[PDB]
């Protein structure tokens, strides 16, 4: 019943079981200064006698695995803060991350669930459960059925544990020592429940987590669901000219200049593409090198386009799209004498589009324009 708890209390150890700690230490001032496991990542090892029960150890591992988003991994190359897990005289441990090598016990005794899954649980950060500042609420000690050497392992937190407790005090806390802990003489109680019909019962026995520790655990590490909200839409593109020339760019070696112009045709007052030319001028031909757009998602994509074209000069314009070889799209060679919005719609194979506005014009036969506006992108069936 409460001899298998027996390896939990030793005498010249913090609580029985708290390696590292000063037998009577200030309980607010430890428990402020606990260190966690960056990423809820323990690191490992264990001692030749611990190999002995590798099966049991990895069996209160399987614990936190289960229940939370610690993760016990073997002590690899570079790592400096770590765990070695070896047998001395009973179950003990740190509490929490010390720097640097920091050893566990898990001695003669040890090998039960409860044990391992406890001393693990001062590891990654946990503390006593019978010593929480409103304990008194919940628990009595029988400070008479204590040994005396023994009685600061059972002085409470003063309150002031900042945003209070947190989770509600729980029976069934594997952090919690049962009934008969550090008792004078093994089976007079030193902690006796308040609630009626309540037994503690001792921590050997006890199969892991109970649903509270479960909770300690996962708000400590910050071990959660709570999915992240969807990504905004893909931004669809429309050009102006306005106020810029949008990333369209001419070819070097041509015979005409397409220019960001402010004039008006065809009804339109504003900012469009013009390429124009006077009888008496030279030929004059065109391409307007469109920026890379990407389609981020296997889409078929869209691309608009109002076209100008005036006059007996303009010869041909031609709209193509790029993407691992150039594809002619569109070929207007009859003069619209208005605006055009040219749709295509596209397929996307993988890689980014530009596109190329051509514009052919002979002052030969007379006067012209081609003027371009509303240059749009929708990642969306035209
Ligand atoms: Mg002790
Ligand atoms: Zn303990």
């Amino acid at each position: 019943e409460n001899l298998g708890d027996l390896p939990l209390y030793h005498s010249n150890l913090f609580e029985g079981d708290i390696a590292g700690v000063s037998p009577y230490a200030d309980k607010n001032a430890i428990v402020d200064h606990t260190l966690l496991w960056p990423g809820g990542i323990v690191y490992y090892e264990l001692a030749p006698a611990a190999a002995s029960i590798r099966n049991q150890i990895l069996e209160g591992m399987k614990e936190y695995h289960e229940k939370t988003c610690i993760q016990f991994k073997e002590r690899t190359a570079g790592v400096k803060d770590y765990i070695r897990i070896n047998r001395y005289d009973g179950c003990w441990s740190m509490v929490g991350r010390q720097g640097g090598m920091q050893e566990l016990s898990l001695g003669y005794g040890c090998e039960w669930k409860g044990l391992v899954v406890h001393a693990l649980g001062h590891a990654v950060g946990f503390w006593h459960e019978q010593n929480r500042a409103d304990r008194d609420d919940y628990i009595e000690v029988i400070w008479d059925n204590i040994l005396q050497s023994m009685q600061y392992n059972f002085n409470k937190m003063e309150p002031w544990e900042n945003n209070y407790l947190n989770e509600r005090f729980d029976y069934k806390s594997v952090m919690l020592y049962g009934e008969t802990a550090f008792s004078k003489d093994g089976t007079s109680p030193t902690v006796r429940p308040k609630q009626p019909g309540v037994v503690i019962g001792p921590v050997w026995k006890k199969p892991g987590f109970s649903e509270s520790d479960v909770r300690r655990v996962n708000r400590l590490y910050e071990c959660f669901g709570e999915v992240r909200p969807p990504p905004p839409k893909i931004p669809d593109f429309i050009c102006d000219f306005e106020s810029n020339d949008c990333g369209l760019e001419n070819q070097v070696g041509m015979r005409g200049e397409f220019q960001r112009k402010y004039d008006t045709l065809g009804g339109r007052t504003g900012y469009f593409m013009v390429l124009s030319v006077t009888s008496s001028g030279t030929y004059a031909d065109s391409r307007l090198i469109t920026p890379y757009f990407g389609a981020y998602g296997n889409q078929d994509v869209c691309m608009s386009v109002d076209v100008y074209m005036s006059g007996p000069a303009v010869r041909d314009v031609e709209i193509s799209r790029q993407d691992s070889n150039t594809e002619s799209i569109g070929k207007y060679t009859e003069v619209s004498n208005s605006w055009v919005t040219r749709n295509f719609n596209l397929k996307a194979g993988r890689e980014d589009m530009r596109f190329f506005i051509f514009a052919a014009l002979d002052p030969y036969y007379g006067d012209g324009v081609v003027a371009v506006d509303n240059l749009k992108f929708k990642r969306k069936p035209c």
